[PDB]
């Protein structure tokens, strides 16, 4: 089995201890997964700064862009390759339905193939001219490498979410260490035989696995990074933040969500339940921009909210595997449980639970849950408030647009939002009213490589994707020249 | 004799305290600036919340750039009026030669004028085009402002720096809080009467003034501050951000430095020694990017230091409101002791003045210190390593292109750097491995409005000036549309 990849091949942690890897439809062992700490975290961090180091003669950082871009474009066709297999691992592992980790797997090779095509361009794009109202000096500016970085992952999609980190990183001329979530390791590890594969130069990518309070909270306050790109809990992005305080080093998160759908009356009831049930229950609810808060006209509400009833009870839950599976388990149990919780809290203050909100009774093990829909919602409960990572969808309803607009922004949070409506010139007008970094139009959850990705308030900051996505991993460098040869004349000159 | 300006009105602070001015030149009480606490940080953040949710957002921030631009443009106006008047306020209140003041003032009325060109262009930036490779989805991108913005800035360029962050907050229709310095508050609250004249929508700019642990404090821990951009020392920076933390707000910092200026052989002598005086001279040596640390090649150095000291000796100082003046006082007592013991420690370990390093005959009272530079100086020593933030020179010598990048390099800042040589080739390859976010080609200190100014390492992160000062008050908005007509077609209809 894999171990530690550190400056190009394979290393045992010093310490040399293992966490236990569980599958979540049988609840059974299926592996582990080395348990990186504090000196495993010093090895990469070092290798990574010799990767980049300006007395290596493969220097990553001076390399040109379609160098770089090679290696990925080779990356990213061994990934091609191995789709079926690594697919199935990603659904073992996370308990994504298969139909899901095929599709992570095309965006992974998509998003490589991407940034190597940025990696191209960005030799053009170097010294681009700054004008400037003196004739006596010349300006430009270069794009340079922000140098090391740390790239800590969840699991939800657990090689997606590490390809939308490491291609742009190394695409800018980056060396990076990632830590992914000890609940979902073996793709990125797998990733890590690819890098060997591919001959990647020693060092550009370090993958530390194991537990966020040792090999994460190492790699975030270790001197030598240069930038860390999060993605995962409101909690843990705060930590990694005020760690990141003490040296003063720049920082991207991506945090939960509680995103609204605002679904008027003017629409295709069929066709919009298909996109609420999708923005709810897709990847089994554990989606950052999950679009959770459904906030549905009174008017149409109790026929639409029916419907979705009854596609959610049509949804196939099943072992991720077989055939035609549109549900798979919870990723863990503590996160089952969690997600439990959410829901007998809900109960607890009143509200109503109108499908779901169980253990289905055709799977006696593994951590399944029913969609579950709950009404009765008021502002006040935890519901509203609290983020699920579960397939538990929230409904209120409203009378006027304006009131809609304040319930679609009664959150801290501000990753996501939907507008459903026919009348267009609606929905440009909440388009701009809704404070989220992604609305999405007459659809929900769809994530495009070329389109900047990243939310607003307690939804963290930075934008991933796109060229927003490469630009988090450069930094702005200012090149002035005097070209006159006329004195400066500002001090007197002494005598001589 | 002015109060704090809160929602477009003057206010007394609510405790009623008051803080000492003190004249750097003559040491004597010479006024006093209101003393803001927590519970008047309150109401000034509470008027900018309002000021961008009033009328929804259509007399501010939601309001098209042009309108922004008319009262830039006006306030720029008023500003240019008033140049000669302010100039002089300026030079008294933080003590830089009055030609410098009247020179900020000039770069502040441009400041307002360019931030004011890029509102009326923001309109045309709307909804940009992001080309998807589907049918099905069409794509564009919102520049909203990131909402009401925290500004604490310094005192060594009082009004310079608030306008840096004012004028591109204001043209992306953010409402600001300013926290001028408590050393340096005058020029800023005379500002407030300007937004009062040019009649300026109430909250959209507030200044609170006060002391940095009482004001400053209260402010950047907010609960409904959207951003922070601060500039200042590297400790408070730290402690700035990890406040932020607390509630994940995205915070830009601009802190010190201890920039290098590289001088290799072939270089006009008298003409570099102008420069890299004014490199680290300049404004009294209270500059970020001071060029301090000179790293001249070992078969010019004996001359050219030669020249050094004689220009430095030429450095007319006096109070600074004199007709020569090059260089004024010190800010403070507290600082005026702490470039003394600077200039102490270095003897400490060994080095040698050759030049300055004490107060001025002819001056007997004030914070004065000579230009001062020094000698025999190691890379352990903490003239090298440490911000002065005054009159202080540091010299070392070297003899090949390896040795000069290493030392220059060898520093945690990374915010200025300036290269010395004929050789534009070489001038070329110096630019690429500095490690800094502002380079000068033969020249030093130089920042032009139109070109992006900020640090790399522990200077800080974010840019300020050009376009993407703008884009530092700005968050990106993804509205995402399904055009088509078919169903998504992911989960099983229900039937029938
Ligand atoms: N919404 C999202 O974007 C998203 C994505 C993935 C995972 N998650 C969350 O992951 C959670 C799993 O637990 P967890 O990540 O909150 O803690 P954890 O179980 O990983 O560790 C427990 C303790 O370690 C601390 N810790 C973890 N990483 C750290 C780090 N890098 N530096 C300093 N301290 C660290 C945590 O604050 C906590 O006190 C789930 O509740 C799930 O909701 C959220
Ligand atoms: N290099 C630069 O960019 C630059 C520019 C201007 C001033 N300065 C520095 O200003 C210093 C003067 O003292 P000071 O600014 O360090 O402290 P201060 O005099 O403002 O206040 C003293 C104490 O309050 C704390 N504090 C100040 N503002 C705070 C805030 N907003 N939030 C939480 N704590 C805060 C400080 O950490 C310190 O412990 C000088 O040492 C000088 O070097 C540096
Ligand atoms: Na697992
Ligand atoms: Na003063």
């Amino acid at each position: 089995s894999r171990q530690l990849f550190i400056d190009g091949e394979w290393r045992v942690p010093i310490l040399n201890k293992r966490i236990p890897n569980i599958n979540p439809s049988t609840e059974n062992i299926i592996g582990d997964i080395p348990a990186a700490t504090k000196e495993d975290v010093d090895l990469a961090v070092d290798a990574a700064k010799r990767a980049i180091s300006r007395k290596n003669g493969r220097d990553w950082s001076a390399a040109s862009g379609s160098l770089r871009a090679r290696y990925l474009r080779a990356i990213a066709a061994k990934i091609k390759e191995k789709k079926d297999e690594l697919g199935k691992l990603e659904s073992i592992d996370c308990g994504k339905p298969l139909e899901e980790a095929l599709a992570d797997l095309d965006d992974v090779v998509a998003c490589f193939e991407y940034y190597a095509g940025l990696a191209e361009e960005l030799d053009s794009k170097q010294k681009a001219p700054i004008s400037l109202p003196m004739d006596t000096f010349k300006s430009y500016i270069l794009k340079e490498p922000i140098g090391v970085v740390a790239l800590i992952t969840p699991w939800n999609y657990p090689f997606l979410m590490a390809t939308w980190k490491i291609a742009p990183a190394l695409a800018a001329g980056c060396a990076a260490i990632l830590k992914p979530s000890e609940l979902a390791s073996v793709t990125c590890l797998e990733l890590g035989e690819i890098c060997k594969e591919v001959g990647l130069p020693r060092g550009v990518l370090n993958i530390v696995t194991g537990l966020g309070h040792e090999a994460g909270a190492s790699l975030a306050s270790h001197p030598d990074v240069d930038k860390i790109s999060f993605t995962g809990s409101s909690a843990t992005g705060s930590k990694i933040m005020t760690t990141a305080a003490q040296l003063v080093k720049p920082v991207s998160l991506e945090l939960g969500g509680k995103s609204p759908i605002v679904v008027f009356e003017d629409v295709d009831l069929d066709k919009v339940a298909e996109w609420t049930v999708f923005g709810c229950f897709f990847t089994n609810g554990q989606i950052c921009s999950a679009t959770s808060r459904l906030i549905v006209h009174e008017s149409i509400a109790v026929e639409f909210v029916d419907k979705l009833v009854k596609w959610a009870e049509n949804i196939k839950i099943s072992d991720p595997l077989e055939e035609g599976c549109r549900l798979g388990p919870i990723v863990s149990e503590a996160q089952y449980k969690k997600v439990l919780n959410c829901i007998s809290s809900a109960k607890s203050e009143g509200a109503t639970i109108l499908t779901g909100g169980r253990r289905p009774e055709h799977l006696k093990k593994g951590y399944f849950v029913e969609p579950t829909i709950i009404t009765d919602v008021t502002t006040s409960m935890q519901i509203w408030r609290e983020e699920v990572f579960g397939p538990v969808l929230a409904v209120k309803t409203f009378s006027t647009e304006e009131e809609a607009i304040n319930l679609a922004n009664d959150t801290h949070y501000g990753l996501g939002s939907a507008v459903m409506s026919n009348d267009l010139e609606r929905c440009e007008r909440l388009s701009k009213a809704l404070q989220a970094g992604i609305v999405w139009i007459n659809c929900a959850q769809p994530s495009f490589i070329q389109a900047p990705w990243g939310g607003i308030k307690r939804s963290g900051f930075g934008r991933e994707l796109g060229e927003w996505g490469l630009e988090n991993y450069l930094s702005v460098k200012q090149v002035t020249r005097y070209t006159s040869d006329e004195p400066w004349g500002w001090y007197q000159p002494p005598s001589k």
